[PDB]
């Protein structure tokens, strides 16, 4: 519930489905930790990542693995992937959405924050 | 000098060539005027609009042709055009840009106004 | 069920609450006939616009008043409204989601057509 | 000439100025090696990044420290930075544009690859 990614094709007008995405946070030695991961649904969302417990305060960093899914509709993209990083929880617990908009030489991706 | 256009495509990665712009001014009984069009460039970019004696405070609306720029590319697109309205206004700066980047679903636009 | 408005603020990080949207179809002789209007919820989203029996095949403009949402929140912008304009149902009924992320200087739109 | 960065102000219509921007190649073991930095111009661009010689096919990053850019306009950001990863690969267009357009909690990114 705190923390699902959405994202959209800008060529189909559609949910981009089946997009991978992982998560990582920044550990204490500067490197990044393995968070969570998962794929897009049919809706082109992804919910389940984490829970309240688990995301903690931290700089975490979302990984839209965008090269795949273009490749995989016969465009051969330009970037490797989105990439979303941004500190969390450090307020307190909020429920973030992170959107990615994507095109095979661009992208847009958004943050939306809600207080619970 | 004060209103440039420029067109990018999303799905190329590259200016948008030929694309049909007309720029129109809101008229006092509401009605848009014809002001200025032509074609973008190679570069994507369309000058010589207008002059600074001519483009005076008011509203404005680029059309920007999409649907024909994806049709001549054999790609089917969503929307008719891209309609950009604003107010020009001499207390800002005194150049404006008015930049797209289109996809077939989905259209981004920006002014970028300096001095 | 047929046609659904959503806004974002990208200044907030948040739904774009109370933004007034106005629907127009082209008519026969070319002019721009009312076709409904509404508010953005709490959610940024504006459902009830329409039915399906009403949406019929045409040319729609939604006309997202962006200039007072910018104002009322000490932004004198530079849009007076964003205009999206399509042709819908020509191949039979669709459902089309009308997003738009805002900013004050600048706006981007994407449309979700999904065949139910 | 083979690389440039741009960076657009959505809030403030316009360029933005200042902006450190960091270019690093991805290295055979995985690790981001620095390239090329700089700073935005007045224009909100970067040249002056690579030569044709040194910027050959492979893995590159682009980070752009978005988070100061906001921090020093009194505005507090959503991002920590915004990064753009790409390939460079010379089948394609020779000259790479890669483009950013700031809002405080989005951001969008085109390359614009031309000859
Ligand atoms: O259009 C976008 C967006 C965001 C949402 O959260 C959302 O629910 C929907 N939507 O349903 O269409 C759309 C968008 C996404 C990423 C970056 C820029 C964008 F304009
Ligand atoms: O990417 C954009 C943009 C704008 C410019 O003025 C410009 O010179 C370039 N560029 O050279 O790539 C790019 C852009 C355009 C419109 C709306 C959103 C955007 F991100």
């Amino acid at each position: 519930c705190p923390l699902m990614v959405k994202v959209l094709d800008a060529v189909r007008g559609s949910p981009a489905i089946n997009v991978a995405v992982h998560v990582f946070r920044k550990a204490a030695d500067d490197t990044w930790e393995p968070f969570a991961s998962g794929k897009t649904s049919e809706s082109g969302e992804l919910h389940g990542l984490t829970t309240e417990e688990e995301f903690v305060e931290g700089i975490y960093k979302v990984e839209i693995d965008t090269k795949s899914y273009w490749k995989a509709l016969g465009i051969s993209p330009f970037h490797e992937h989105a990439e979303v990083v941004f500190t969390a929880n450090d307020s307190g617990p909020r429920r973030y959405t992170i959107a990615a908009l994507l095109s095979p030489y661009s992208y847009s991706t958004t943050a939306v924050v809600t207080n619970p």
